[PDB]
């Protein structure tokens, strides 16, 4: 267990979808030797946010795979999640920064980590509903590991998927069409997802061509609230989706535009899509 006043604060890491994450550590030799780790902590710990969250803690807890940011404890006064610290930061950043000096091997690799880490997520009925580049952790150039379960559920026994009210802030711009029209999640909605975070990857967070602007261009700039989704629904519907990225290859571009397929069954699984982008790494590498 890791005792609260033994926390020293460094800096501020982020916040995320209802908390916050601090750089702290853990010295209680008070010698300044001891371990440097990440902390979230709730900002408004309702009674509400704090079941969510502690729920958060029990699905990152019960999840051990290389491409899943690691749980290390938990602090109690109210709670706090203790986690490994990954120096990198989130991957958003960190390809934005260092852009396009990461070649196609590199975003493949990531994107086949991606892969794998989803792959055992949905073997354990879990939905992450928020798979996006600011939510994956770079360690080091040759590892990212997947992050923050805020917004995660376990599908119940017999259902495929889970339908929530009542929605919080949402990622409209990385929802498939169901998650938007009937709040139906899946393992499915969220291979949507990846389909989304492999554009972002290709663009190399280039801020003019990320989701929400280009969606929001396609449907106009004019659109507001409510109405976003209302036109961006209608837009899904028809096949409006977001271009190729300039220089996407070719078979790559075809991996997300299979994942965004309306019809919700044909989608591609993580089990095929971890297979396939190892498959084009193979010949790239050759
Ligand atoms: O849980 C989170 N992240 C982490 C778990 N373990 N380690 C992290 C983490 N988040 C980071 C955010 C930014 C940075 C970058 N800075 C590191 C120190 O020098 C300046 C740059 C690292 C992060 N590690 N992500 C929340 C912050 C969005």
């Amino acid at each position: 267990q890791f005792e609260e006043r033994h926390l020293k604060f460094l800096q501020q890491l982020g916040k995320g979808n209802f908390g916050s994450v601090e750089m702290c550590r853990y010295d209680p030799l008070q010698d300044n030797t001891g371990e440097v780790v990440a902390v979230k902590k709730l900002q408004h710990s309702t009674e509400e946010h704090l079941r969510d969250f502690e729920r958060e803690i029990e699905i990152l807890k019960s999840l051990q795979h290389d491409n899943i940011v690691k749980y290390k404890g938990v602090c109690y006064s109210n709670l706090k999640l203790i986690m490994e610290y990954l120096p990198y930061g989130s991957l958003r950043d960190y390809l934005q920064k260092h852009k396009e000096r990461i070649d196609h091997i590199k975003l493949l690799q990531y994107t086949s980590q991606i892969c794998k880490g989803m792959e055992y997520l949905g073997t354990k009925r879990y939905i992450h509903r928020d798979l996006a580049t600011r939510n994956i952790l770079v360690e080091n150039e040759n590892r990212v590991k997947i992050g923050d379960f805020g917004l995660t559920k376990v599908l119940p026994q017999d259902k495929e998927y889970y339908k929530v009210k009542e929605p919080g802030e949402s990622p409209i711009f990385w929802y498939a069409p169901e998650s938007l029209t009937e709040s139906k999640f899946s393992v499915a909605s969220d291979v949507w997802s990846f389909g989304v975070v492999l554009y972002e990857l290709f663009t190399y967070i280039e801020k003019s061509k990320s989701p929400p602007a280009e969606f929001m261009r396609m449907i106009g700039n004019d659109k507001q609230g409510q109405m976003i989704v209302f036109h961006l629904i209608e837009l899904l519907k028809n096949n409006g989706r977001l271009p190729r990225p300039d220089g996407c290859p070719d078979e790559i571009y075809m991996i997300m535009t299979e994942c965004w397929n309306n019809n919700v069954n044909q989608r591609p699984s993580f089990r095929d899509l971890a297979l396939r982008v190892d498959q084009i790494r193979d010949q790239m590498a050759g």
